[PDB]
């Protein structure tokens, strides 16, 4: 471990699902296809979100690899790859990552830093009428 930071516990990583979080200065979502630990911790966000709403779609085999059909967008990303099915309009950036012990860790080389956005957080309804 050199330059690779831990991202989240392999085990908090629900099986079929992945999550974005905040790693140093790039989101990364980290798809978790089974009970394993060979993980898919890639910066796969849509900017409509913020989240990784393209890494809770439809984790699947499309033809001999893991692919995952975005909900939205529909395109196919291969998790390892970052390609779109077939044209690359949409193609997302996928980082290398290492299993130490139980955590999951990627090799964080910065490409693209933007700054936090100011959105306002999310509003109770308070009841109306009893």
């Amino acid at each position: 471990m050199s330059q690779w930071t831990t991202v989240c516990k392999l085990d908090d990583i629900l099986p079929g699902t992945g999550v974005c979080a905040l790693v140093e200065q790039q989101q990364i979502a980290v798809f978790r296809p089974r009970n394993d630990e060979q993980v898919y911790a890639i910066s796969n966000i849509d900017p409509f979100a913020q989240a990784s709403v393209l890494s809770r779609g439809i984790v699947a085999e499309h033809q001999d690899d893991l692919w995952v059909a975005s909900p939205l967008k529909k395109q196919h990303f291969r998790l390892y790859d970052g390609f779109c099915l077939e044209d690359g309009a949409y193609s997302v950036a996928a980082y290398d990552t290492q299993v130490t012990n139980g955590n999951v860790q990627i090799s964080i080389a910065d490409s693209d830093v933007a700054v936090d956005n100011s959105q306002p957080l999310p509003l109770e309804h308070h009841h109306h009428h009893h």
